[PDB]
């Protein structure tokens, strides 16, 4: 059950003026591609307050990545769902490296030394590298039954250039002639459930790879890649959700960097 929004003042959405002329907001299967200036996030932040929202973010840091930790968590303090009920999962091999990094309230952090949990612990489940930083605004307007994220290095690429698996052989194998998309398998995400669901389809996949001796030329990746083909994300986030300045630069296209990589 969905309580009423209160009222509200903000600018008028206007049918015959479009978001943007720039970019594709809309795939194919109706799922809107989040980009700066598509979405009013006062009425979303109303929208996913009023249902008491929690999301868990969730990263792995094993050896040297652990060192990524501090910039991550702070720079997520201050840009990651702020407002909103935030449960952080380190899964670690150096539990006692973990930082000391102060938190907002409503905002709790987990240690796990290195599935039921999650159902019980929060709405929604956000899988990100740790080697980056938020720059800007990464809220609400992810969420989503299941999400995946353009790779900023093929978003303009036709489908031939994906680097998507190319052997029959493989679990993960996408020929020339299929894909919407090539999503980066550094931030995806969704409803537990279906994340869950995401994790367990690519845990077997890679299992019967393995089984029969060949590898994803790119993981992980390639295999999120598979699973976002066969079922469709509800939302696809721009390239803003996930950039290298460094070796991509800020093209006019894109009005924020959000979530970018550590140089
Ligand atoms: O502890 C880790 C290890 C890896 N990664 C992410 O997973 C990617 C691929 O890791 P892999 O070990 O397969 O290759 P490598 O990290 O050596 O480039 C890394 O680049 C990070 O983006 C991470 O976030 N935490
Ligand atoms: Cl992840
Ligand atoms: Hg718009
Ligand atoms: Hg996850
Ligand atoms: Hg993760
Ligand atoms: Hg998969
Ligand atoms: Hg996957
Ligand atoms: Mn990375």
């Amino acid at each position: 059950f969905m309580v009423s929004l209160p009222r509200m003042v903000y600018p008028q959405p206007k049918v015959l003026t479009p978001c943007r002329k720039d970019v594709l907001v809309v795939t194919p299967w109706l799922a809107p591609i989040v980009w700066e200036g598509t979405f009013n996030i006062d009425i979303l932040n109303e929208q996913f307050r009023l249902q008491n929202t929690t999301i868990g973010l969730t990263v792995f840091a094993i050896k040297k990545y652990v060192a990524f930790l501090k910039l991550f968590l702070e720079t997520a303090e201050k840009h990651f769902m702020v407002g909103h009920r935030v449960h952080y999962y380190v899964f670690t091999d150096q539990p006692a490296a973990v930082p000391r990094v102060t938190l907002g309230t409503g905002r709790q952090l987990s240690v796990l030394e290195v599935e039921r949990r999650f159902l019980s612990e929060v709405d929604y489940l956000v899988c990100v590298d740790v080697d980056m930083e938020f720059r800007d605004h990464v809220g609400v307007e992810i969420l989503t039954p299941l999400f995946g994220t353009l790779h900023p290095g093929f978003y303009g690429s036709s489908r031939e250039a994906f680097t998507y698996e190319r052997r029959p052989q493989s679990q993960a194998y996408i020929p020339k002639d299929e894909g919407d998309f090539y999503y980066l398998g550094g931030f995806f995400g969704g409803s537990v459930q279906e994340v869950q669901r995401l994790t367990r389809a690519c845990h077997q996949a890679m299992m019967v790879d393995q089984a029969n001796g060949i590898e994803a030329v790119w993981h992980d990746e390639s295999h999120l890649n598979k699973y976002l083909l066969r079922h469709k994300p509800t939302k696809v986030l721009s390239p803003e959700y996930l950039w290298d300045q460094q070796l991509l630069g800020w093209p006019a296209v894109l009005r924020k960097l959000r979530f970018t990589a550590v140089p």
